[PDB]
């Protein structure tokens, strides 16, 4: 009965999706055609998600075991098997969830510098026509948005505070069964980094995996002064300095 050893689990608008293409084509490595499912993150939800566009997270989300079952149905012979959802890491009962059935599950985590994660998830919305708003306008109604029960893709700063989120994985699935990485990292050097992945998942590293408009300023700054004590109390729960998230 094939079912999943490893989650990648966010952040939203982190690149994980560029991330799950590359370890789904190594041959120990199957991740079903299936994004967003949210199975361990669905009694986090609120009754309805309100926001315009945000009928994928009420429709193509699945919350039924039987169903999450069968995403692997097509799992053959891979060592590692794994599902990608971006909210994972949000939603605050998740990781309990999952250890509950799965304790020996490992947790990829990506990060990107929140100021920038914030404006990829406006641009976002925007090319997809459900925010008309500009960016300035748009993070103003974020409190507002939360209330009214819109989706996480809108809530620019409560889905960049990461510290939070990360300690609850470690806390829950300890520092062996977690690995963090950095966008940054990943896109300067995405061979390397899906090797690393490949390490942590206990797969083989000979693997070459196939790799083939501005915020305004003053707004740069105050983002970045909002999520520096954050970020601040991260680096000290992943063991790595930020400081290229100050630049
Ligand atoms: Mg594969
Ligand atoms: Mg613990």
């Amino acid at each position: 009965v094939a079912r999943p050893n490893f989650f990648i689990v966010g952040a939203a608008k982190c690149g994980t999706s560029s991330l799950d293409r590359y370890l789904s084509q190594h041959p120990d490595i199957y991740i079903p055609p299936k994004k967003e499912a949210h199975f361990f993150s669905i009694p986090d939800f609120p009754e309805r998600f309100t926001g315009p566009g945000d009928e994928g997270m009420n429709l193509y989300t699945i919350r039924d075991e039987d169903a999450y079952m069968r995403l692997f149905d097509g799992v053959r012979g891979e060592r590692a098997v794994g599902e990608a959802s971006v909210f994972y890491l949000f939603y605050p009962g998740t990781a309990q969830r999952m250890y509950d059935a799965y304790p020996d599950a490992k947790i990829l985590i990506m990060l990107r510098n929140p100021v920038d994660r914030a404006f990829s998830a406006y641009m976002h919305l925007v090319r997809d026509e459900r925010e008309t708003l500009s960016f300035r306008e748009s993070l103003a109604k974020e409190e507002e948005r939360i209330r009214q029960h819109y989706e996480p893709l809108w809530y620019y700063r409560a889905v960049g505070l990461y510290a939070a989120q990360v300690k609850r994985y470690l806390d829950v699935f300890g520092r062996e069964q977690v690995k963090v990485i950095l966008f940054e990292e990943f896109a300067r050097d995405p061979v390397q980094v899906v090797r690393d992945c490949c390490a942590f998942l206990g797969v083989s590293t000979d693997f070459v995996p196939d790799t083939s408009m501005e915020m305004e300023p003053d707004l740069r700054e105050e983002l970045t002064a909002f999520f520096a004590p954050d970020v601040a109390r991260l680096e000290a729960l992943i063991h790595r300095d930020l400081s290229a998230w100050r630049r």
